[PDB]
């Protein structure tokens, strides 16, 4: 198996967005998260295996794939650039929040660092971009995007939920302008649902998106991303959310996930047949997250499993991309677990007793409805 195949995409440029109170305790999305995996990755001898990437900024053209002029204006410019813009952008932006800590931000989570917040979320989404290209025209197996801030939330002219441009989307369209008819699968099992995401792909065939997350009747942030769901137009069955219903008694972790993979993810894949595999990989389904922000049990060798299994797709080009996360350890286990497989470590489902079990009811139920649901657009999914 070819050296340096696998890429790694990391930046200390992702480091600089953060509130200016300071605090990381009233704002899990810090900069901690990404320079503690990175570590890590240098620590188990990760880092060495793979070409290793600094990533760049994406242009304003290639944000404007999936966002709005107006969207890319806001929070990919700052006053006052060396830009090249018109006065009448230039006075619609004069035409245009306090947050309680008093830094400012776009809500409630969303913070706005107004020195470098711009510069880290365009660097996060050229970097998947660039990491994803080099997989595409394939000088690279595979990789893993260590990027923040997040982007699954992200939609056309929303920032919302950390996320500001969809990093993952935009890679995806970008990919596509370059290779003519290609077919791109995107994999979300952040426990969030990627509105963003679903909505960027929702009326377009050429886009598979299949989100893992959970859902609980319209009640779990952000509130979208119902089974009954499956696209528009001619993108109608190409969006799969697997939509776990029921909450958190019983524990939904590594057998209804590998269920989920078994009977949902990897058949409609196989049957797609994409050309490339885009990975949103928040790791807050992991133990380690409390009810608010998760309350899931998927471990760290689970997650290397699901990459594996992605990587028999599309010749094996997967790129897999930070989203979602916060415990530190728990997000540098499955980061980890995920590098290994990428580089073609194999994990022995022998090898746990846990993964004996059979999933929870909720679980059972809830892939049932996205059968019952799929079945009228995919082979795999019928009868
Ligand atoms: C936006 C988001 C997850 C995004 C993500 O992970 N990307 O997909 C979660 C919000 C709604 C939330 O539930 C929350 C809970 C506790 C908290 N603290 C008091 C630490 C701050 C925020
Ligand atoms: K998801
Ligand atoms: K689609
Ligand atoms: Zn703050
Ligand atoms: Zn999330």
């Amino acid at each position: 198996t070819l050296p340096f195949t696998t890429g790694l995409i990391y930046d200390s440029v992702m480091l600089k967005h953060q509130c200016s109170c300071g605090d990381n305790s009233r704002h899990p999305e810090h900069a901690g998260r990404i320079q503690s995996i990175w570590s890590r990755l240098q620590e188990r001898g990760l880092r060495s295996q793979c070409e290793c990437l600094r990533g760049r900024k994406a242009s304003l053209e290639e944000l404007q794939s999936v966002h709005s002029e107006r969207h890319v204006l806001l929070y990919g410019t700052n006053p006052l650039s060396r830009l090249k813009l018109d006065n009448g952008k230039l006075a619609g932006l004069l035409a245009q929040v306090m947050l309680p800590c008093g830094g400012v931000g776009v809500d409630t989570d969303t913070i706005w660092n107004e020195l470098h917040s711009s510069n880290a979320a365009r660097w996060a989404a050229g970097s998947v971009t660039d990491l994803a290209f080099k997989v595409a025209s394939r000088e690279l197996k595979n990789g893993f995007a260590v990027v923040r801030p997040p982007g699954h939330h992200a939609d056309h002219s929303t920032a919302m939920g950390f996320c500001f441009f969809n990093s993952v989307a935009i890679a995806c369209r970008q990919l596509q302008q370059q290779s003519k008819a290609s077919k791109i699968l995107i994999v979300d099992w952040d426990v969030h649902h990627g509105n963003g995401t679903q909505q960027t792909f929702y009326q377009d065939p050429s886009v598979l998106y299949i989100s893992l997350h959970r859902h609980d009747d319209g009640n779990f942030f952000p509130g979208s991303g119902a089974v009954d769901e499956v696209g528009a137009g001619s993108g109608e069955g190409f969006n799969v959310n697997v939509a776990w219903a029921g909450g958190l008694d019983p524990p939904m972790g590594d057998p209804e996930y590998l269920a989920a993979f078994r009977i949902v993810v990897m058949p409609i894949a196989r049957e797609f047949s994409p050309d490339l595999v885009l990975v949103s990989a928040g790791f807050d389904a992991a133990e380690g997250h409390p009810a608010p922000l998760g309350g899931y049990h998927v471990s760290a060798k689970c997650f290397g499993y699901m990459t594996q299994q992605l990587m028999n797709l599309a010749g094996g080009a997967v790129v897999l991309a930070l989203e979602g996360g916060h415990d530190l350890t728990a997000i540098c286990d499955a980061s980890e677990a995920c590098v290994a497989a990428l580089l073609g470590n194999r994990v022995d489902p022998l090898s746990e007793e846990g993964w004996k079990q059979k999933p929870n009811l909720n679980a059972i139920r809830s892939l049932e409805a996205v059968i019952r649901v799929h079945s009228k657009y995919w082979g795999c999914m019928q009868r």
